[PDB]
């Protein structure tokens, strides 16, 4: 019914669905790695999109943690990995994703989680925010957490992918 | 290929907030239920017939939606009807500790569902079906916050 109309996105049925899940993985964890597993067993298609320039300077340049990822999810078929460096409103809008990934890891970040939501809302209304749990295998690993054990060699092998665990350890002298 | 998924809940009444959560979900999966749960531990103002019936014409106009009672564990009614995911409205900071527990118990009793979560709309966002009874109750306004059907049958049990 083209001629008609191009389709409208809410009321009609299942729409064809592309996921950003947005970060600075720096470096990616085995954390990360079931979020996107799960959006990717959900959604047609996802963006892993990392944040070129975060505030706080990254252990791992762009170049690097997108290296890493690309790796580490090659084995997912309808994943891609790319760096970015806007708003995730304006990146999913440029990448015509309909579907913004979070993951939901504590209390204390669900005020601020709603809040980005509202404004995600405001800057691109066709964007939903989509939020995941993590496995309790992973609930209370982070990027930050696990450097800072492996930067006084504490065992962190259970937490990243090996090829993330070589290149932190070759980070750390 | 297909993803089916349930949003449960007590829907006692169903609201504006509910019809916004599934309106979402149902635009990103294939098919929804909404299952409503026959037998919660506090007795409901509407019974399950009542409550099935309401939310099934609020919801008429999304054709990939089904309204469905039930009345057995989470994992075994998502397993009898082949879905593979879960979904909650996430309003309060209370609401999360809670669903993030049964989420932990869903996963062990059922690995091969996913439960996700989708925060109200700003607009939905203080609601409850709780809240808008409290306020009814009283003789409050809650015409704004529930679809038609809903406040004429809300206002009907209140006299």
């Amino acid at each position: 019914m083209a001629s008609m109309t191009g389709g409208q996105q809410m009321g009609r049925g299942s729409m064809s669905t592309k996921a950003i899940y947005p970060g600075t993985f720096d470096p990616i964890t085995n954390g990360h790695i079931d979020i996107i597993t799960r959006a990717a067993s959900m959604f047609d298609r996802v963006i892993l999109a990392i944040a070129a320039s975060p505030s706080k300077k990254p252990m791992f340049d762009l170049e690097e943690r997108v290296a890493l990822a690309t790796t580490a999810l090659q084995h997912l078929p309808n994943v891609e990995v790319m760096g970015f460096s806007d708003l995730m409103a304006n990146f999913a809008r440029a990448q015509q994703a309909n579907i913004l990934i979070r993951g939901l890891r504590a209390v204390a970040d669900f005020e601020y989680e709603m809040q980005l939501a509202h404004m995600n809302r405001h800057l691109m209304p066709e964007l939903e925010s989509v939020f995941l749990m993590p496995s309790k295998e992973w609930s209370f690993i982070s990027s930050s957490l696990v450097k800072e054990v492996a930067r006084h060699a504490g065992d962190v092998t259970h937490f990243l992918p090996a090829n993330v665990h070589q290149a932190l350890m070759e980070k750390l002298k």
